[PDB]
């Protein structure tokens, strides 16, 4: 029923579990924006969006106009915020698809306004403060003007923390206050003020404002080791899986894979797994591992584009087509791969390729298989 | 008419340039297999495949059944070979879609034969020999010869082909490569003796194609070279002149001197990079700070007057190359190419005009 040899299994109940724990943290009056940029950090933005919709979150965030359109094309009705850059030639598509756009300057708000005027639609925007608009009086007047524009709905105001996962944050926090304050003095309403990312949500309870932006934590992962984990319980939602393609006993003294960078010592059982660097299992890894029936085993030799080799050095019952876990259970994790790489968990999650089908589970049953090729 | 902030421009003319130069290497009767696995090494398998049909190659090679099916769904009619593993669950789809399957055990062949019999269709297979890569395939011994002899008897199987793959054909020393070919020859000779016919015999990859003209046999497998890239720095690059086909591009989004560019690690411009660079207006600039998920910051330290929307080239022009990122990362050009994410639209060019845009999202 899964006909692909390598897939990403996404447990939807884990997303629910994570979100419910997030919600416990917050007062009822604080809105949640689920951050689903970069294909929901590799989990599949459309399917994740559908779930978030069921679960009644308030906003969804994306990084690209297309990511938003993709959502509209799939029946998503929630408000959507493009956190990232909107190029000028995409203003109209945004307005037509009801994508809230982030704006950094008065000038650009004016461009947007003119476009919405011709569509006869008010364009919803959030203003970004860089703590974007510098936090100063000159900007304060700029916004006051922006708000005058006939075809702009200035719904939101936000900033983003550099270091909430490690206070500089609270410096950044000050600047935004300087903003929120001056704008109040002037009666500019701003329905949604938001500043909190995942780390802030966790460590910084004073920073709830009108909404929080929940990203890495929705997926079941921590933004760093530093945050108060004790605070929030998480379950990772993705498992990268494969099957055993082949097995053989290799004689001693035999090179394996390209460049022959691993040489057998002793007669070794070697398994071949149909996952590679083109799947997002990067060649860069110095110490790659897999989980097979509760055991970790080393990946040996260079990682190929579509295949890897594994030394089975334990007694276990295995055959061709047995399941292999690459990350998300036991001791194989995205954090571990990330640490070996010298990068972060977010990146490992994002790397997972186009050809890797997302298989959605719910109530421990497979409910949906998404192919990006077919 | 491009609406995305970051895109991959694929120059079809360059694919043609590469292919023709590859053809010039070869005598008339040697078959060409175009290797388009991993979405044609990030270039877009469907479009590349269409180009290959138009230019008339003999075979297409994929790594997964689904890769084969995608091509069929877009009207590709050339023979397609799945180089690697086909799991049991995909046998029927393979047969129905005329995806030729790599086989390396009699047992799987028997299973394939059964599914095929039930469909009432013959399955096409190529036999893989493990000659020293130690990856997949039959060990090169007599027991395996017998096994193949038996396989050949299966009524619902067409044993079309037999191949191996070199571990080291791109290195300066060819000794292992020749050793691997010797291992293949033993099998080929023994089977010939036993009367197993075998139409398409193949061993050569891009490096073998370049460096080993004595290894043509029936067919050669061209991959990285198709895309205008060398397999290593050690091949005889003077034999084959190549043009890279892909340019990864963005445009300047914001300026303050630091330009912010809306490309990030999520696009496959990896964070791991310690010396990331970009090309703007003919000059190279440093990417500063950490690479973000969706953007990077660039330092403009020269006086050409960049403005918002000027083009930024990540690789494929001038001094910014896939190889240069690869050097930095301790990987290879193949991986950098494969890295480009689903959200990065593939924009196809020909005669310096845009002829097609593919969105993987919309």
């Amino acid at each position: 029923k899964i006909t692909v040899p390598t897939w990403a299994e996404i447990n939807l109940d884990n997303l629910r579990f994570n979100l419910n724990n997030i919600k416990n943290l917050l007062e009822e009056d604080i809105k949640i924006c689920g951050v689903i940029k970069a294909d929901a950090y590799g989990h599949g933005a459309v399917e994740v969006a559908k779930l978030l919709e069921k679960e009644k979150v308030d906003y969804l965030a994306v990084a690209r106009t297309a990511e938003g359109i993709e959502l509209r094309q799939n029946g998503i009705t929630l408000p959507i915020l493009n956190l990232g850059y909107t190029p000028d030639e995409a203003f109209e598509d945004s307005i037509k698809n009801k994508i809230t756009m982030t704006v950094y300057s008065l000038e650009t708000a004016q461009k947007i306004n003119e476009i919405a005027k011709s569509l006869g639609e008010k364009a919803c925007v959030h203003v970004k403060i860089d703590s974007g608009f510098q936090p100063n009086e000159e900007s304060v007047q700029e916004i006051i003007e922006l708000n005058k524009l006939e075809y702009i709905d200035l719904e939101g105001m936000f900033t983003h923390f550099a270091t909430a996962d490690e206070e500089y944050t609270y410096k950044q926090a000050n600047n935004y206050k300087f903003m929120s304050d001056k704008l109040d003095e002037a009666g500019v309403k701003i329905a949604i003020k938001h500043v909190s990312n995942s780390a802030a949500i966790m460590d910084c309870p004073d920073l709830r404002l009108n909404m929080v932006r929940a990203g890495i934590i929705l997926y079941g992962h921590y933004p760093s080791d530093d945050v108060f984990k004790d605070r929030l319980e998480l379950r990772p939602a993705m498992k990268l899986k494969s099957k055993i393609g082949h097995i053989k006993q290799v004689e001693p003294g035999v090179g394996i894979s390209y460049g022959l960078k691993y040489t057998t010592t002793g007669k070794e059982t070697i398994a071949t797994v149909p996952i590679g660097y083109a799947d997002g299992f990067t060649r860069i890894q110095k110490n790659p591992k897999v989980l097979i029936k509760g055991e970790v085993f080393d990946v040996v030799g260079r990682i190929c584009m579509d295949q890897i080799m594994v030394r089975i050095d334990k007694d276990i019952d295995i055959k061709v087509g047995d399941e292999v876990i690459l990350f998300g259970e036991g001791e194989v994790t995205a954090e571990r791969i990330a640490k070996d790489l010298g990068t972060i968990n977010y990146e490992v999650l994002c790397m997972i390729s186009r050809r890797v089908d997302r298989v959605y589970m719910e109530n421990n049953e497979l409910v949906q298989i998404n192919s990006y090729l077919l």
